[PDB]
């Protein structure tokens, strides 16, 4: 078995599907989940045989600011589902306009972006720059939400809180060599529910299957952003550049497995929901809510122009907010030959 280091991200994707359903093993490949908790002191993307299929912000910063060329983009899969600023079911807030003067719990990272005060960003180290940039999820979601009430950032009270994936890095929320994802991911929704229940803040940002579990406790989004694609993100599948250069045959087998798993997913929707649910430690209903209706039909990786435009939109938000100086050349980052060759087997 060819072994690749890996990070299990909480987004719907064909790599996890291939690994969990048997396609990867059939391709002679196995994934070795990385354990990169604080103390690792090493940038994951710099590993020689590392692959990840998840949020695009960290890879965009790695390619656009820190170390261009370390990874190649194999494919994209959109992400959109239950998303928004949740409030207690019995909260007096029922419309976006009601957020005026209310306490909006957000990460310190999101506050820096929302106030346009990045302070020590450019001269900040790579991992911390990334943590700041991850505040983008809350920041863009809040701006979009406030538009519905014709409100501005100055019309609400921003309260610093811990946001999953931002203050608590993914390295502490994803499966490790000794800890399963089901024993770290679920706690997040319970924590968000506890924060809202305490009434210490009026609203907080939730998405992914976390939002599904959170809404089950009664909480509700002021504005459900999952209904508008301007809130979607482009999950990106990356692999170490060295692997593409030295072992294209292995990379081709890897992509073929994911493509085949994506095709298989179309005929095994429930199975796909379950494997994602089992790895997150959440209910199947939460997965459906967090990842969207029929997401199981859209897992074959993409590099078409609409997918690239989605990824471009995310980096444009980073650029507009000075989280990036210049845009990543997406086309050159991509290694389109693999996905194309893979799809050609079925054409």
């Amino acid at each position: 078995r060819d072994t690749l280091t890996y990070s299990n991200c909480p987004v719907p994707n064909a790599l996890l599907t291939a690994s969990e359903s048997g396609f990867l093993d059939a391709a002679g490949i196995e994934l070795d989940v990385l354990s990169g908790q604080q103390g690792t002191v090493h940038f994951t993307y710099d590993q020689p045989a590392y692959t990840r299929f998840g949020g695009e912000i960290p890879p965009l910063l790695s390619e656009g600011l820190r170390a261009p060329g370390r990874t190649r983009l194999l494919g994209i899969t959109p992400l959109l589902g239950r998303q928004g600023f949740f409030v207690r079911d019995d909260s007096p807030i029922t419309a976006a306009a009601d957020l005026a003067g209310r306490r909006i719990g957000v990460s310190a990272s999101a506050i820096r972006i929302l106030r346009g005060q990045l302070g020590d960003y450019l001269e900040l180290d790579p991992w911390r720059q990334t943590l700041v940039a991850l505040g983008s999820w809350e920041a863009r979601a809040l701006l979009h939400t406030l538009e519905h009430g014709e409100l501005g950032v100055d019309d609400v009270e921003l309260v610093p809180i811990s946001s999953p994936g931002v203050d608590v890095p993914a390295e502490q929320l994803e499966e490790s060599a000794t800890v399963k994802g089901a024993d770290l991911f679920p706690d997040v929704a319970r924590g968000q529910a506890a924060v809202l229940a305490s009434g210490d803040v009026d609203a907080l940002y939730s998405w992914l299957p976390w939002a599904g579990e959170l809404q089950a406790t009664g909480a509700r989004p002021v504005v459900d952003l999952g209904l508008d694609e301007r809130n979607a993100y482009a999950s990106v599948w990356t692999v170490s550049s060295g692997l593409v250069r030295q072992r294209p045959g292995l990379v081709q087998r890897l992509v073929d497995a994911a493509v085949d798993a994506g095709l298989w997913a179309r005929d095994h929707s429930d199975a796909v929901t379950s494997l994602h649910a089992a790895n997150l430690g959440v209910s199947t209903g939460a997965v459906g809510q967090g990842f969207g209706a029929d997401f199981q039909q859209r897992l074959v990786p993409r590099l078409d122009h609409d997918a690239l435009a989605l990824l471009e939109r995310t980096q444009q938000f980073l650029l507009t907010n000075n989280l990036l100086q210049e845009p990543v050349a997406l086309d050159q980052w991509a290694a389109p030959e693999f996905l194309n060759n893979s799809l050609n087997r079925h054409r």
